[PDB]
C-alpha cells in the first residue's frame, strides 16, 4: 500500500492547496467586498481601513514567532475562525462601532490566515518547479477574491443587503475551516531581529510594500478621480476592477512557466514586474475613457501578479537557504509589507489627491518605483 500511500498524500497536499486557496479567495472577497458598504453608516473611514490594515501590522509581527512556534493548520484555524467572528459581526451589526472592530479583526484575521496559509503553501510545495506553481494558484485565488468578488459584492448587496451575503460568505468561511480540520487534523525560528537586518529579506520586502502601494493608494482613490476627470457613475466606477483579473492570472502563468523554463534571472522577472508598474505610474493619469483606465489597471495587476508570483516563491528559498526553513516569520514579513502599505493608503490617499492633486500621486509612484526597480539588482548571485 506504498503507491496508495503516495497517491493520497498526494490527495492530501492538493487538498490543503485548494482549501487554503479558497480561504485567501474568502478573506479576499472580505476585504474587497466591505470597502464600499461602509460609508452607508454614518476622515474616521480612511482610518478604518488602515487600522484594519495597521492592527495587520501591529499583530504579524508578533503572530510570526506565534505562526513558527506550531504547525501552521493550528494558525490557520485561527485565521478563518477570527474570519467567521468578523464577517458575522459584519452581518448582524450596524453601528460604525462595531463595523470598525470587525474590520480591525479582520486585519489580525488576514495575519493570522494570509501568513500562514502562503506559509504552508511554501511549506507542503518543498520542490522549486511545483512551489512557484502553488504560490502562483495561491496568487490566482488571491487576486479573483480581490478583483472579481467587488462585481458580486455589488450585485448581492445592491440587490440583497448585507444580512444574508455575509451569513453565507460565513457559512463558506466556517465550511472551509472545518473542511481543513478535516484534511489536515492537527524548531527554533530566525528572529524577526535577524530578518530585518538581512539585506535580501529587506529588498523583497521593500519590493512588496512598493508593488502593493499602487493598490494601495488608489482603491479609495479611484471613484473620485472618475467623478472628476471622466464624469462616472454606479455602474461604470465599480467593475473597472473586474477585467484585470484575467492578464493577472495569465501574468501569473508566465512566471510560473518561466519560473521552470529559465530559473536563472528571477529577480530579472521579479523587477521587471515593478519596471511595468512603473508603466502603470505613466499611464494612470492621462486615461480618455473606460478602456485606457481599464488596460491600465489590467497593466497593474499585471505587473503585481509578476512580482508577487516572482517573489513568494523565492521568499521561501531565501529563508530556506540563507535562514533557518521555517515559513512563518517570513511571510509574516511579506505582509508587513503589504500591510504598511494598506495602512498608508487610505489615510493619506485621499487627503493628498484633494490637496496635491492625482497626477503628484501617480509620479510619486513612478518616483518610488524607479527609485526602488533597480534596487532588485541586490539579489544579483542569490538564484546558485
Ligand atoms: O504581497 C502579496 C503577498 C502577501 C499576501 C498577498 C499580497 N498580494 C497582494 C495584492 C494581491 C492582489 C491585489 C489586487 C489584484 C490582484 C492581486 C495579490 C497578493
Amino acid at each position: 500500500a506504498e503507491e496508495e500511500k503516495r497517491k493520497a498524500e498526494e490527495e492530501k497536499r492538493k487538498l490543503v492547496l485548494v482549501i487554503v486557496c479558497v480561504a485567501l479567495l474568502l478573506d479576499n472577497m472580505l476585504y474587497m467586498v466591505i470597502v464600499p458598504i461602509v460609508p452607508d453608516y454614518i476622515v474616521k473611514i480612511g482610518v478604518l481601513f488602515a487600522s484594519k490594515a495597521i492592527l495587520q501590522l501591529l499583530v504579524n509581527p508578533l503572530s510570526g514567532p506565534f505562526i513558527d512556534r506550531m504547525s501552521y493548520d493550528v494558525p490557520l484555524l485561527i485565521g478563518l475562525g477570527v474570519m467567521f467572528a468578523s464577517t458575522v459581526l459584519f452581518a448582524f451589526a450596524e453601528d460604525y462601532a462595531t463595523l470598525f472592530a470587525a474590520r480591525s479583526l479582520q486585519g489580525l484575521g488576514s495575519a493570522f490566515a494570509d501568513t500562514s496559509g502562503i506559509a504552508m503553501i511554501a511549506d507542503k510545495y518543498p520542490e522549486e518547479p511545483e512551489r512557484s506553481r502553488a504560490l502562483g494558484v495561491a496568487l490566482a485565488f488571491i487576486s479573483f477574491g480581490s478583483l472579481v468578488a467587488p462585481p458580486f459584492g455589488g450585485i448581492l448587496y445592491e440587490f440583497a443587503g448585507k444580512r444574508v451575503p455575509f451569513l453565507v460568505l460565513a457559512a463558506v468561511s466556517l465550511f472551509d475551516a472545518l473542511l481543513l480540520l478535516a484534511v489536515a487534523k492537527p524548531p527554533v525560528g530566525t528572529p524577526i531581529h535577524r530578518l530585518m537586518l538581512d539585506p535580501y529579506i529587506a529588498v523583497v520586502a521593500g519590493a512588496l510594500t512598493t508593488c502593493n502601494i499602487p493598490l494601495a493608494f488608489l482603491e479609495p482613490t479611484i471613484a473620485t478621480w472618475m467623478k472628476h476627470t471622466m464624469a462616472a457613475s454606479e455602474w461604470e466606477m465599480g467593475m473597472a476592477w473586474l477585467p484585470a483579473f484575467v492578464p493577472h492570472v495569465l501574468g501569473v502563468y508566465l512566471t510560473v512557466r518561466l519560473a521552470a523554463r529559465y530559473p536563472h534571472l528571477q529577480w530579472l522577472y521579479g523587477a521587471l514586474g515593478l519596471a511595468v508598474i512603473g508603466a502603470s505610474s505613466c499611464i494612470v493619469p492621462a486615461c480618455r475613457s473606460f478602456a485606457p483606465l481599464v488596460v491600465s489597471l489590467c497593466g497593474l495587476c499585471f505587473g503585481i501578479a509578476l512580482v508577487d508570483t516572482a517573489l513568494l516563491p523565492t521568499l521561501a528559498f531565501l529563508v530556506d537557504v540563507r535562514h533557518v526553513s521555517v515559513y512563518g516569520s517570513v511571510y509574516a514579513i511579506a505582509d508587513i509589507s503589504y500591510s504598511v502599505a494598506y495602512a498608508l493608503g487610505p489615510i493619506v490617499a485621499g487627503h493628498i489627491v484633494h490637496s496635491l492633486g492625482f497626477e503628484q500621486l501617480s509620479l510619486g509612484m513612478g518616483l518610488a518605483n524607479l527609485l526602488y526597480a533597480p534596487v532588485l539588482l541586490l539579489l544579483r548571485n542569490v538564484g546558485l
